[PDB]
C-alpha cells in the first residue's frame, strides 16, 4: 500500500 511500516509501530 501507501506505507505498512506504519502499522508495525503503530
Amino acid at each position: 500500500g501507501n506505507h505498512w511500516a506504519v502499522g508495525h509501530l503503530m
